[PDB]
């Protein structure tokens, strides 16, 4: 396990100790603090201490070059004789094996020592975001959701770990120029300058890049993060956006959110590519300008000055354009980062009760409580009662805390346990939900279980209360969980209950049984401040406060083939352009490679002459071959990211095409969170990640058969010692490859539970306040920190272990190649050896990167397979058939179902059979029947959302023969639960644009909901809240009643909906439907029989078949039909009620 001093708790108190130092510094001036400065003020002493690996190592790559002169001194005043030259030949061959080990081990010592800096930093600054986020004032937390924060640890804080990496370079990148420009001048003098010039060029213009490219990135995320919450609410809400039609409009705003992210990226994409396009040709061009004045000026190539100055910008080449850059980017990157931690760490953070008066904001035109003055004492259980908005839940607030007075006063006595009206509940097994860190004990449990009313789930769960439970409850049902929630609290054995009408989150027997065995029974000795709409149980309560107007008022995997890398390219482009692609990566490196070697050629032939060389010749090609791979080491970057992006615009495409025409089937089968992860996860690294890394690869791979190439080619000998070599890296890479991926399983796995319980926490933050939980909450979140840290640790320390030893194979390359050319040296000339030792020298960074990347592609790979198969889903019967209607139809709104079956999947069951039924125009008909008797199904035939079997015919058109589009928009369907999409009004009430603003206002008149639109700043024009947050259930009921209002037809389908609503506007819209749709035939599913009774037939499914169907009255005259069992189940005064309200009607519809 992780040591003590990576532990989260001790780590984060750290730094945070240096926060608030720092604020009362900044408050003592006039300054607004900085946590810049005590990232700083925490970490300098430890960080400083890796600047002498970094000194080190630097100083051996300048020495590394200038013993390799002296090694190709050898060959230029070769004398086969002379053996005291041969054996100090062989002395330096020795110091430069030396070297290129201690440059190796002091380059993995530092790599590793700065990665885990940056874990450190992200381990604490984790732990400050959560701690923070527990206090966050009850107010402030309305400006920012829990996915905005949540999204601070996903993104934000994982800059950290690149942050650390390249920061010694900033100094020791100038440094070693300076000392490499002094180093040069005494080899090719005043030539040295205009390197150098080229050097302090692309300094400040690679640097700007990196500004430029994160301010990019920076705006490109808003419209990432838009499109994924968009994305999100289409996934969740599917079925309605179906059954409305309403795909071409979802299509309309996320093509156009993609339209513009996906030009940033490429953009974006574009500077990056010519950043690293940089690093490739700098050192190319630096060469030229060099060698290019010193010929003018004169001098003459020779090997040894060649290789050596080309070795030497070579070190200026890593540190001063590639890590110095990279360090400024991953600067640039980390300040928003530190922004936005920032900006969060700066957010706000017997009974009796008289006068009470407070504010949830006062920018309020009233107090959201006012002038309470009630008192409750031990054995009395209190009701609270009074309609929407009343300040019900704000009174237990306040009780319990967390809202103060403003004026007047509050106390209590004893301890307090509070039950929030949305329920709550976390990961573990269910039964440590219901503990919650309490000791376990069965005479307790069984008695608070019970009363509870929880026992029978308890054992149909597969494991039963030892099952274990998602991180927020997502493996139990409402009622379930609900009940679950209850029992935490009931566990408890408080003296004051705080109930916020939990009663309302169950059906009607569950809701009396919690009232009578726990509240009046269980908790008969206790406090009780009930907010309840069960009002039929009043007449239990010892005492019953009423408020109104805010005030009281009265008081009484794994692997991937071939096939996904052709496809992952050829999505991108015609297969010519990937042939091109290829011919462009190689004209790349051949010329590359031939620019070298063409030096090399060089010095030899100036070796064998008085007369001199023709310029014109020798530095015309040399301008061909620099030019040649500047042109295609471009183009070869940025073509890359052309194709590579646009795979994923077309993949996206096909994609969310499939998505959208796939059948209800497919999200019944995959949960919302796993297709949305292919969306934002795997498409994000698609955009991002991915290209960039396979350049990087591609780059150094073909470098690395460069070298092994050039070494070939100059030794061919060689080709014996690398059979061995090659077979023990092939041993080697297998050996790891089965590890690595076991870890990059478990470092995923064990990285999920983090983020997981910040959103857990969060929505439970009510709950976990009210009983003093924090410390406890904080421990659970530094243990699956801390085994995380496990995992990236062992990551961390497997990787170097393998690249470790990748370094000594490559070292003992190095030093075939070193010896080796000592030993052979008769046959091989000057320039020959200087090609061939510069090269193998490069390899030694270079060789154990290629290979980790190699990896990261594979496993980036999972991604592109696992959005392909989503290009492949089946597909619903089309939009618009060959055959379509005549635009009057439908026009009298018959419906005929005739021999139907119905099956959710061709292998399920049928739960529909020979269903067979006329619907008349204008005609009433209700749906009544058992739980699970298939009235869900009866939606589904209709709107075809899985093909049945038999006839189904519409004004004699037969369903099955026209198009999905043609025949779900001739429906209306009012959904029992509401969905306000994000946007404005008129696009939750019109998406098309077909209502005239007067229309539009028409309809808000006919809801009653135009005054509290009026009063939006933005009218019909305003951003509506997020899930219509800043309506209530039953407002934004209304708003689908006023769309089916807009969209005139002739069939209306109701969805059991209005009983949702408060019966104060139930009985409203109900009132209102009657009224505006007397001109449809219509259908209601319905449970509160109440609102149907009067209809002019009812049909009842018993299970799979439509047992009855017919006039109500003549239903409940057969004593033996199902529906009187059903109405006689209700209850003596509901079924006096319907039987008198059905005589009736009856006799009146039997009049005209
Ligand atoms: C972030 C860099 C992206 C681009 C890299 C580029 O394609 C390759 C660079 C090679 C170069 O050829 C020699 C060398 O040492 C580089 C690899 C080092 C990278 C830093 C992490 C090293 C380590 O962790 O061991």
């Amino acid at each position: 396990s992780v040591l003590p001093e990576d532990r989260s708790q001790h780590l984060g108190e750290e730094l945070q100790g240096y926060w608030d130092q720092e604020v009362l510094r900044a408050e003592k001036d006039a300054r607004e603090p900085s946590l810049t400065k005590a990232i700083i003020k925490c970490y300098w002493k430890s960080y400083v201490v890796l600047g002498i690996f970094t000194l080190i190592e630097e100083s051996t790559r300048v020495v590394q070059p200038i013993i390799l002169g002296k090694i190709i001194g050898y060959f230029e005043n070769y004398d086969p004789s002379d053996s005291a030259a041969l054996y100090e030949a062989h002395g330096y061959a020795g110091v430069l094996s030396a070297c290129t080990l201690v440059l190796a081990i002091l380059h993995h010592l530092y790599f590793y020592h700065v990665q885990c800096a940056g874990m450190r930093l992200r381990v604490a600054m984790c732990h400050m975001i959560y701690r923070k986020a527990l206090r966050l004032s009850n107010s402030a937390m309305g400006k920012t959701t829990t996915g905005q924060i949540v999204n601070l640890l996903s993104n934000d804080v994982n800059k950290f770990d690149q942050v650390t990496i390249f920061l010694h370079f900033l100094w020791a990148g100038p440094l070693q120029a300076i000392v490499v420009t002094a180093l040069l001048w005494m080899e090719i003098g005043i030539s040295c300058l205009a390197g150098m010039a080229v050097l302090i060029i692309l300094l400040p213009l690679q640097s700007c890049i990196g500004k430029l490219f994160s301010s990019l990135r920076s705006k490109t995320a808003a419209f990432t993060d838009t499109r994924i919450r968009t994305m999100n609410e289409v996934i969740t809400g599917i079925r309605i956006i179906k059954m409305y039609a309403w795909e071409k409009s979802f299509a309309d705003l996320i093509t156009n959110l993609r339209r513009k992210e996906i030009s940033k990226i490429l953009r974006s994409s574009y500077l990056r590519g010519m950043n690293l396009a940089s690093f490739f040709v700098a050192s190319k061009i630096i060469v030229f300008v060099t060698f290019t004045t010193y010929v003018f000026l004169g001098n003459v190539i020779t090997a040894s000055r060649v290789f050596v100055a080309v070795s030497l910008y070579g070190a200026v080449r890593l540190t001063v354009t590639l890590f110095f850059p990279s360090a400024v980017e991953k600067v640039s990157e980390a300040f928003v980062s530190i922004r936005r931690i920032k900006n969060f760490l700066l957010l706000d953070e017997i009974v009796n009760v008289q006068d009470f008066t407070a504010f949830w904001d006062k920018a309020s035109d009233t107090p959201t409580l006012q002038s309470l003055s009630f008192t409750v004492r031990p054995g009395e259980l209190l009701a609270v009662v009074g309609p929407v908005g009343a300040g019900k839940s704000s009174l237990l607030s306040a009780v319990l805390g967390e809202l103060p007075p403003n004026q007047g006063q509050v106390s209590v006595h004893g301890r307090i346990a509070y039950v929030s009206q949305q329920p709550w509940v976390f990961s573990g097994t269910v039964r440590s939900n219901i503990l919650f860190g309490k000791k376990y004990e069965k005479e307790r449990y069984e008695k608070v279980i019970k009363a509870c009313a929880l026992k029978k789930d308890l054992q149909l769960l597969e494991d039963g209360d030892l099952t274990m439970i998602g991180d927020r409850g997502t493996t139990l049902s409402g009622g379930q969980k609900a009940r679950v929630n209850l029992a935490r609290a009931v566990y408890q054995d408080a003296d004051i209950y705080l109930l916020d009408d939990p009663l309302s989150a169950v059906d009607a027997e569950v809701s009396r049984h919690l009232f009578e065995l726990c509240i009046c029974q269980a908790l008969h000795e206790k406090i009780r401040i009930l907010v309840t709409h069960q009002l039929q149980y009043l007449k239990a309560a010892s005492q019953i406060l009423i408020l109104k107007d805010g005030q009281m008022v009265q008081k009484g995997e794994g692997k991937v083939g071939f096939k996904a890398y052709k496809n992952y390219f050829t999505a991108g482009a015609h297969w010519f352009i990937i042939i091109f692609l290829i011919l462009v990566n190689l004209a790349a490196q051949v010329s590359y490679i031939l620019q070298d070697w063409w030096l090399s050629y060089w010095a030899n032939q100036q070796s064998a002459l008085t007369e001199k060389l023709d310029l014109n010749w020798y530095l015309g090609i040399y301008s061909g071959l620099t030019a040649s791979t500047v042109l295609f080491g471009i183009v070869r970057s940025l073509l890359v990211f052309f194709v590579l992006v646009s795979s994923s615009q077309t993949l996206h495409n096909q994609m969310f095409e499939s998505i959208l025409r796939a059948p209800v089937l497919f999200f019944d089968r995959n949960p919302i969170g796993r297709i949305l992860n292919r969306f934002s996860k795997d498409i994000g690294h698609m955009d991002d990640l991915l290209p960039l890394t396979y350049l990087d690869f591609i780059q150094t791979f073909l470098q690395v058969i460069g070298v092994v190439g050039v070494a070939v080619a100059v030794i061919p000998w060689i080709a014996i010692p690398l059979v061995p070599l090659g077979i023990v890296f092939f041993v080697l890479r297998r050996y790891f490859l089965e590890t690595s991926r076991d870890v990059k399983r478990l470092e995923s796995t064990t990285r999920s539970p983090v983020f997981s319980h910040l959103s857990s926490s969060l929505q439970g933050l009510w709950t976990i306040r009210a009983y003093k939980a924090e410390q406890r909450f904080q421990e659970l979140f530094d243990s699956h920190q801390d085994l995380h840290s496990e995992a990236w640790f062992l990551f961390l320390t497997t990787s170097r272990w393998f690249a470790v030893r990748l370094d000594a194979i490559c070292a003992v390359f190095v030093i075939v190649v070193a010896f080796g050319s000592l030993i052979l040296a008769k046959t091989l000339d000057a320039g020959q050896v200087g090609l061939a030792l510069s090269y193998a020298l490069t390899l030694m960074g270079m060789f154990q990167w290629c290979v980790r990347q190699s990896a990261e592609v594979e496993n980036m790979m999972i991604s592109v397979e696992r959005v392909i198969e989503y290009t492949d889903l089946e597909k619903e019967a089309p939009w618009e058939y060959q055959k379509r209607p005549l635009p009057s139809w439908p026009h009298e709104g018959v419906i005929i179902f005739d021999n139907v079956n119905f099956s959710y999947s061709l292998d399920g069951p049928l739960v529909l059979k020979h269903l067979t039924a006329l619907i008349k125009s204008k005609e009433k008909v209700g749906i009544v029947g058992r739980t699970g008797a298939g009235k869900s199904s009866l939606i589904a035939a209709l709107f075809r959302l899985s093909e049945p079997e038999g006839k189904i015919w519409i004004d004699k058109i037969l369903t099955t023969e026209i198009g999905l589009h043609d025949l779900r928009k001739k429906m209306s369907i009012i959904p029992q639960e509401p969905v306000l999409f994000t946007g404005t009004m008129r696009k939750n009430l019109d998406p098309f644009n077909e209502h005239s603003d007067e229309e539009l206002w028409n309809a808000l008149e006919e809801v009653q909901l135009k005054e509290a639109i009026e009063d939006l700043p933005g009218k019909m024009d305003t951003e509506l809240a997020e899930s219509g947050s800043n309506f209530s259930v039953g407002q934004r009921q209304l708003v689908c009643l006023a769309r089916a209002i807009l969209r005139k037809n002739r069939i209306l389908i109701i969805d059991e909906a209005t009983a949702n609503v408060d019966p104060r506007t139930d009985e409203l819209i109900q009132k209102k439907i009657r009224e505006k749709f007397a001109h449809c035939t219509v259908l209601t599913i319905a449970h509160r029989l109440n609102t149907i009774i009067d209809s002019d037939k009812i049909m009842v499914l018993d299970s799979g078949r439509l047992k009855e169907y017919d006039e109500p009255y003549v239903l409940l005259q057969n004593r033996d039909s199902l529906f009187y069992k059903m109405v006689q189940q209700l209850g003596k005064a509901e079924a006096a009620a319907l039987t008198e309200t059905a005589k009736q009607v009856y006799f009146k519809r039997n009049y005209p």
